[PDB]
DNA sequence: TGCTTCCTGCCAATAACG
DNA sequence: CGTTATTGGCAGGAAGCA
């Protein structure tokens, strides 16, 4: 159908037929495969752009609304995504957000309707 | 070479099923 | 509506880009 399997050292991999990318998760292969098939379409609700993954569309739509969900706990500045937040904390505070301390807060998404993670 | 978007393991939230 | 399947949000490194 849309994949074959490699089994190496007991570990199972799922291989896309088209580009031969390997996936540990079958769910990942399927998510990825839409890029080839365009079976599903994820159109920005604010403009003409269309995405092959739902999450790509959501991250894009956040740019339309201007919501700043990522907040630096050291100085309070907020950022639209992880990358700007991380870049700020490393350059300005000389600390790594992926270290063993919580240096930022991810606020819930309020400018769009997306599913809510209870831990935020 | 510093923004910008992509990528995929993981799994909570949601949907589908029966 | 309780059990199973699916969706897609998240991190944070990778890749794209000018
Ligand atoms: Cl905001
Ligand atoms: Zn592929
Ligand atoms: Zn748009
Ligand atoms: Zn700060």
């Amino acid at each position: 159908d849309d994949h074959y399997e490699l089994i190496v050292d007991g570990r199972v991999y799922y291989i896309c037929i088209v580009c031969k990318r390997s996936y540990v998760c079958l769910t990942s292969l399927r998510r990825h495969f839409n890029i080839h098939s365009w079976e599903k379409k994820y159109p920005c609700r604010y403009c003409e752009k269309v995405f092959p993954l739902a999450a790509y569309r959501t991250k894009h739509e956040i740019h339309h609304t201007g919501e700043r969900r990522y907040q630096c706990l050291a100085c309070g500045k907020s950022f639209i995504n992880y990358q700007f937040m991380s870049s700020h904390i490393k350059s300005v505070h000389s600390q790594d957000p992926s270290g063993d301390s919580k240096l930022y807060r991810l606020h819930p998404c309020r400018s769009l309707q997306i599913r809510q993670y209870a831990y935020l």
